[PDB]
RNA sequence: CUGGAAGGUUAAGAGGAGCGCUUAGCGUAAGCGAAGGUGCGAAUUGAAGCCCCAGUAAACGGCGGCCGCGGU
């Protein structure tokens, strides 16, 4: 989000759309079912890299 | 078009298992019936080709829809 960009584990409940967006379906196609091998930061920039 | 393995299909010719007609004989008749002649004739065998398989587009040819780069 332009103003509220963040990454964290959340307890909050979220309402999902009745139809999943294209990006969501793409992520599902490629990485749903997969395992997170590593999470790393690109130097000390605000960029997290998930190896899946 | 070129090449080709299995499997399938296919001519004449080859081959005659059988069958019909005829009748010496045999039978009171009805009918049976050798041999010969004669008229058909099944299995089996039978190439290329074709089906089939592979390649080949400066061979003949052909080079999409629909929906939201993705889906179908």
């Amino acid at each position: 989000h332009p103003s509220y960009s963040r990454v964290h584990i959340t307890a909050q409940a979220y309402e999902n759309p009745s139809e999943p967006p294209m990006f969501c379906m793409l992520l599902r196609k490629h990485i749903e079912g997969g395992f997170i091998e590593k999470i790393e930061q690109a130097g000390l920039d605000r960029i997290m890299i998930f190896h899946i």
